[PDB]
DNA sequence: CGCGAACGGAACGTTCGCATAAGTGCGC
């Protein structure tokens, strides 16, 4: 009954963690290999947790303490974006289930670009259901390897660009409304503002 | 987006950070 999209990055250069997001979202312990810590956030709270990988993805990367292990491996600088998260508002009328199908097939349009999508619910049940998405800001060659994210000062992928940007707000916006009508609601949502 | 910082390899050529719209039923 709300439109709410964020779209952020996640740097190390403001002291983020791919291995402390993923774990303080999942609500799991996950262990960071190269500073030898233990993520431990599973005192936190979630309803679900998947993720979801593109085509030609290795089931490897469904496991999340090797999966931004990978991503930390790639991102071996100290300013380096290691992830992009974003979070969506839940429509509170919808129950859990059908509140996770519609996050997850939002996140499978973003897998299908291709992206490795962490995708994590957060209060169900409660007045703001939301949704964190983590993913990946690099894809996957035929090796099953990270390909760089730039070639001199243009970029590989399109995940970066205003058009990309205001096409997943839309996005969003009919995905929700294409759930809210087939669930049989009055509700539909908008993403412009003014 | 073009700039300089940050890589890998131990020069300086090359990959990167930077970050979009939108402000609630947010939230430290
Ligand atoms: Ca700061
Ligand atoms: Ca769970
Ligand atoms: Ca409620
Ligand atoms: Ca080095
Ligand atoms: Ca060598
Ligand atoms: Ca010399
Ligand atoms: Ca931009
Ligand atoms: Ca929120
Ligand atoms: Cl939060
Ligand atoms: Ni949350």
């Amino acid at each position: 009954a709300m439109y709410h999209f964020q779209n952020k990055f996640v740097s190390k250069a403001n002291g983020q963690s791919a291995t402390a997001k993923s774990a303080f979202n999942s609500a799991s312990r996950i262990k960071d290999f190269k500073e030898n810590e233990f993520k431990d956030y599973s005192n936190k709270q979630c309803d679900y947790s998947e993720i979801l990988l593109p085509n030609n993805a290795d089931d490897k990367f469904k496991d999340r303490e090797y999966l931004w292990n990978k991503v930390h491996d790639v991102e071996n600088r100290k300013n380096s974006q290691v992830a992009r998260e974003i979070i969506i508002g839940l429509p509170n009328e919808f129950d859990p289930n059908s509140n996770i199908e519609l996050a997850k097939e939002f996140a499978e349009s973003l897998s299908n670009e291709g992206m490795i999508v962490d995708l994590n619910i957060h209060k169900i049940n409660e007045e703001n259901p939301h949704a964190h998405l983590l993913c990946t800001l690099r894809g996957l060659d035929k090796n099953n390897e990270f390909e760089p994210k730039r070639k001199g000062n243009d970029y590989i992928r399109d995940w970066n660009t205003k058009e990309k940007h205001n096409e997943w707000r839309k996005r969003w916006e009919n995905v929700q409304n294409k759930h809210l009508e087939k669930n049989g609601f009055s509700v539909r949502v908008s993403a412009d503002s003014y």
